């Protein structure tokens, strides 16, 4: 039988004997991702040019005000805003939502996939909301996920039932589920990282790469692929498996990524897939923040991988 | 004024005197490539998913093929897909030869990577009954080449003797507005472009090259490193952003990996047109002469300044 | 404040405190109606005229496939199949359906605006679903509707609650509210009928019309309008006010518009406008069918318009 | 073969040895309908209801078609339904055609999602003069061209000329208007009659007693069937597509009829003529009619040419 993001998003709340607030929520996040992608593929571009005589920004209008008309929210944490957005009274509901609404658009100018990365948490004190209600690691996560604007718009949404997979038809508005419950391979053979850098690579970066490109044994040394965009890469690495890397360096010592609305939402996504997710130290789903715009490093993907690499991290400590 | 890809190739061929056969041609590519975007959207998957109660990469041939074919501007035709020259029926026959990869990048369309269409256009340059011969020209002898991007958004971007032009196809519309005239490249970058996962193979010029990217023998700041492994796409960056792009040969391709025919070449000279520089490491892509349709041809190319820079370091290991 | 076709209803099933079923039945009717849309305006054409080398049915289909998939469906009955569909057990939910899945589509030929209508009703007895738990009078309805595909695609959503209209953006496949809570004129100045019928027309009829071009109390006489398709005709009624007219002629002595999938959801909707429908001899809702195909005459729009018919109606007995 | 609208258009430039200067005139309007159909289906109308925190329909198709035309290089003077006075295109983007339009015909009544259209003929400019609204004062019988979108149920482009009528259907997946209906003929004779029948009180003896042998036909053969959608485009388009006739004839108190002879009776009576059907005003061609101002109205009598021949005679009973 066919099966749509609204049709599964209702499932799930009347499985769960929910309010529908969070189906509100949810319903609210499609139609907001359904304009982004539209204005990311160029619909009305010839206005712009004169045919009858931003988007960052636009993206980020349009998740606040979808989420915030879906009196399901109270606190809103997006990477375009100096401050958490706390919304009016009468508009409140229980969800704290952090979110990227155009992750990737800084190289926008070349066409490359960008996407939209969001983390859903149920607010946790009766406090009047605040930054802090924001403050959760990432374990706390209720609902979490990614929409990719790449060659086709794809939404990967992570709860407790395990991962799955819509793939948007733009003829009629409807997310399809194409993917479901979806696993990560226990290893891969592809590795993601910016090697421009690597005069800065931690030792143990340097040794974990170089031990991919020239293996000790008889395997084959691993692929390259570095597309610069973080939902693109991570994508990619959770349907072909392998690792990708934004780890810390003595001039970046927490890395560049940030926790609440980059890594804590893949994080939770590839630990549902049966992946792992880590800073070098910890889990980053552990990580307690003190900051909304926090950075972390991260080393993420197929476990066999990320525990291979957590190996050579703890030679070097 | 606004300008469309429709409007736009009209008037080089009202401005070069030409009979239309090549507007025809032109425009039929330019239908194929909404339809090809279109697919790649993936409108209508719903259909596919049973709303209701062939493969992405075969679909875009079947459509370019076709569109060219009914053009009436084509004889002889050369896919990626198709391990023979496609000869065009007698009465439909046009005097160009086409070579294009209809689907570029399509083996990893599993995980929505930007993929895209590259296309070289030809005029029949012998009088023999149309063969796969003719398709056998040096990359020199491109009329027109050029290639669409389904990325975040779709654009194709046409290189003849005028110089380059981007246009942005505006999906509510499904028309191809000029956005971005005379495109030149940046004269040098920041951005080095290649898979090293086979830097075990690499030539030594190659592996001391990018050791100067990563570790600048003048102190300046290193390269950024970007590589999404669509041609289209990296080279696509490389145009708009400037630096470098590698796909040199290993010991998996001797010959290096990337198609002389349909993909070298097209992008080769966009990259000339641009005021970039596209080489082989031994003589220009562009002054290749083809053998074999399929052949393969190991490729640098980018800005002028960073593929001199490589040309340096490759005639320092001789 | 935005608002969805997909947010009225979970908001307004969520005030009703009901289970979810209903919405469920409502979403998959969205979906197909946005599939139907994209059909009807040709998407895809292109490819059945050789660029690579039945909209009735297709749109029975889509109707047929998303309710099933909803679970919330027993019994469907539509103007395309013989007999009404029984839904198989797995499957069922407690809602029985009436539609006519492309209303007007045998003119489509000229690119007239088509529809589809739907009425919804309960089923509260414990019996095996079967056709008769589908022959209810239309005051049993709990919602009922139209979508036009028309210059543009509105769905018109017909509930106690009153009526609300929707405009499909087909850029984000979205239906947004565009109308709320919507009232018909009290007195509109257009009529619409087929006059080609007027030789076989009772008496009220022709001395109404007579009526609408000669007006008794020296006003201004009534424009025409007759598209030929119910669900046009009906919106414009509804937009505009007036009144929209077929009558029993000799070709069809009960009238030709069917009660069960035409004539009782226009009716739902007009009354929920503050609108009228009448047989001549009862209101439309109250008809007790006995066949699920049955015809009615259909007398509808603003309430002094069809008070008129029905004076003259009275006049001759 | 498929084809499309763009190789229709220009293949037929190439037959006739053209400059491409028409061509590029409809290219143009092909994008610019394009244009208009994605907004009157509403497209981006989400952002005017609040999604993320203008103009009317008809002045914005206005502006599409005058900005698409002008872009051309092709046109020297437009008459639209929406300007009082002809536009004269600056001297550096003239060419030689004059082109009268109605950017959104039937929008008046777009708030109920009734059938609208673009209506459109293209003319050359005959006098050596200075171009001025002089220059679209011609009869409809020296058009290049006409036809008709029509936005309804779907979006088709309806294109007449000398090589008779091609109906192309927008394929809106990819913005490409494909030949569907080639060489259209209307049939000699239909089965409907359209006309506003709520003013019967101001008919013509002569329309009234023809709209009487409709519906009571005294050779005992069936009745005509009656449609009137009030929309110019979607009820011509009907009469060309099932046949019968359409009327907006001149009356007691609108001796000139109510539709614009330039840009609303002309294109269709050329697209009527160039499938076989007829289009008279009464008292002669509507292609006949030699304008004297670029507004004025006529009377339009169009479709079967078996039905408007009944109807002449019935005129012509009555003198
Ligand atoms: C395990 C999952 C996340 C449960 C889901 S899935 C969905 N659509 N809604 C819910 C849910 C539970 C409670 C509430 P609520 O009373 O806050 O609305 O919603
Ligand atoms: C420099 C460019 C390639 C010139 C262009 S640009 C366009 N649309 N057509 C032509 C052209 C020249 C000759 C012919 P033809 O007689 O084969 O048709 O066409
Ligand atoms: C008055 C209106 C029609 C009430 C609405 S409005 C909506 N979306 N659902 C309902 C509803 C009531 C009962 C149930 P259920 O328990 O069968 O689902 O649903
Ligand atoms: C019979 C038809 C109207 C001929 C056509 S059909 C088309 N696309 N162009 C022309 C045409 C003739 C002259 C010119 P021009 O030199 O003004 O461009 O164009």
């Amino acid at each position: 039988d066919v099966n749509t993001l609204t049709r599964f998003v209702m499932e799930e709340g009347r499985k769960a004997r929910g309010t529908g607030e969070l189906t509100q929520l949810l319903n609210s996040l499609c139609t907001a991702v359904k304009a982004i992608s539209s204005a990311v593929r160029k619909a009305g571009i010839a206005h712009l040019y004169g045919i009858a005589g931003k988007l960052d920004v636009l993206s980020n209008d349009l998740v606040m005000n979808m989420l915030k008309s879906s009196f399901a929210t109270c606190v809103l944490v997006s990477e375009e805003d100096k401050h958490a957005i706390i919304v009016e009274p009468e508009k409140r509901g229980k969800y704290v939502v952090c979110f990227d609404p155009l992750d990737g658009s800084s190289n926008i100018d070349c066409l490359v996939s960008v996407g939209t990365i969001f983390g859903i948490y149920r607010k946790k004190s009766t406090d009047e909301p605040s930054e802090k209600d924001a403050l959760q690691p990432g374990r706390n996560l209720v609902a979490a996920g990614y929409a990719l604007y790449g060659s086709a718009t794809m939404l990967v949404l992570a709860m407790d039932c395990g991962v799955n997979c819509f793939m948007l038809d733009p003829a009629i508005g409807e997310f399809i589920l194409v993917d479901k419950d979806v696993k990560i391979k226990k290893k891969g053979k592809i590795y993601s990282l910016n090697e421009g850098y690597a005069k800065d690579f931690d030792p143990a970066v340097t040794e974990y790469i170089q031990r991919k490109k020239f293996p000790p044994d008889n395997s084959a040394p691993y692929g390259a692929r570095y597309v610069g965009s973080m939902v693109a890469d991570v994508h990619r690495t959770l349907v072909y498996g392998g690792i990708f890397l934004y780890p810390a360096n003595k001039k970046s010592p927490n890395g560049k990524l940030r926790l609440l609305y980059e890594c804590n939402p893949m994080a939770y996504v590839m630990e549902k897939a049966g992946g792992m997710a880590t800073t070098g130290k910890e889990a980053v789903l552990d990580v307690i923040p003190t900051d909304i715009h926090q950075r972390a490093p991260v080393i993420l993907g197929s476990p066999d991988d990320v525990l291979e690499f957590l190996k050579v991290y703890e030679k070097h400590s």
